[PDB]
C-alpha cells in the first residue's frame, strides 16, 4: 500500500495530524492517467515521504476543482506566519518526474526542523543551520522561539530574490557535525549559526545570536555580498 487509501474525513484527518508531513492525492478517477502517475510517485518515494490518497468526494471537492489534486500538508506544530501550512501542485499535467520535483522543492518550506531521519534530504543544497536545543516534546516553546527568529529574517532575504535553505536542528543530536564548524555541542539555549555551500565551503556565524534577529541580519548580509571568510578546521 505504497499510498495510504483514505476512506473518510476522520482517516484523513489522521493521516495528516503527523509530525511529519503528507503528501494527499485527491483523485475521483481511480483509473486516469494521472491517478496512476501519482500511485507511480507513492510506490518510488515511499521510503522517504508519506503519501495518501482519496476519492472521499468532501476532500476532493474541497482541495480541487477538476476532480485531480496533490496537496502538501506540512506538520501541523511547525506551522507559522511565513508560509502556509498547504501546498497545491499547479502543473496542468500530473507525471511521477514532476510529482516528485514538487516533493523535493515544496515539502520543507522556509525552514524545515533537521531530524536523524530528514537530514539526507535536507543537506546536500546551499543551507543555513541554526542549532539550538529543538525538542518540540518537552521544549516546544523554546524551539518555536528561536524558529520564528530564524524564519523572520530568512523570509526577508528569500522575498529579496536570494537563494539559501535554511533549517534548525538539535545541537545535541548533531554534536558531531558541530565539529566541522569548530563549534562544540552544548546544553545552551542560544543558537548558533553555520552555513554549508552544496561545494562544500562553510561560514561560521561569529556573533552572538541577538534576540532581534539582527545579528543572522548580518551574517547573512555579509555572505550573500561575499565578505565572509570561509572556515577552515
Amino acid at each position: 500500500p505504497a499510498s495510504v487509501p483514505l476512506r473518510t474525513e476522520e482517516e484523513f484527518k489522521k493521516f495528516i495530524s503527523d509530525k511529519d508531513a503528507s503528501i494527499v492525492g485527491f483523485f475521483d478517477d481511480s483509473f486516469s492517467e494521472a491517478h496512476s502517475e501519482f500511485l507511480k510517485a507513492a510506490s518510488n518515494l515511499r521510503d522517504n515521504y508519506r503519501f495518501a490518497h482519496t476519492n472521499v468526494e468532501s476532500l476532493v471537492n474541497e482541495y480541487d476543482d477538476n476532480g485531480e489534486g496533490i496537496i502538501l500538508f506540512r506538520p501541523s506544530h511547525l506551522t507559522n506566519k511565513f508560509e502556509d501550512k498547504t501546498v497545491a501542485y499547479t502543473e496542468q499535467k500530473m507525471t511521477s518526474g514532476k510529482i516528485k520535483k514538487f516533493i523535493q522543492e515544496n515539502i520543507f518550506g522556509i525552514c524545515p526542523h533537521m531530524t536523524e531521519d530528514n537530514k539526507d534530504l535536507i543537506q546536500g543544497k546551499d543551507l543555513l543551520i541554526a542549532y539550538y536545543d529543538v525538542d518540540y516534546e518537552k521544549n516546544a516553546k523554546g524551539s518555536n522561539y528561536w524558529r520564528n527568529r530564524v524564519m523572520m529574517v530568512a523570509k526577508k532575504f528569500l522575498d529579496a530574490g536570494h537563494k539559501l535553505n535554511f533549517a534548525v536542528a538539535s545541537r545535541k543530536t548533531f554534536s558531531h557535525e558541530l565539529s566541522d564548524f569548530g563549534l562544540e555541542s552544548t546544553a545552551g539555549e542560544i543558537p548558533v549559526v553555520a552555513i554549508r555551500t552544496a561545494k562544500g565551503e562553510k561560514f561560521v556565524m561569529q556573533e552572538e545570536f541577538s534576540r532581534d534577529g539582527k545579528a543572522l541580519e548580518r551574517f547573512l548580509q555579509d555572505y550573500f555580498d561575499g565578505n565572509l571568510k570561509r572556515y577552515l578546521k
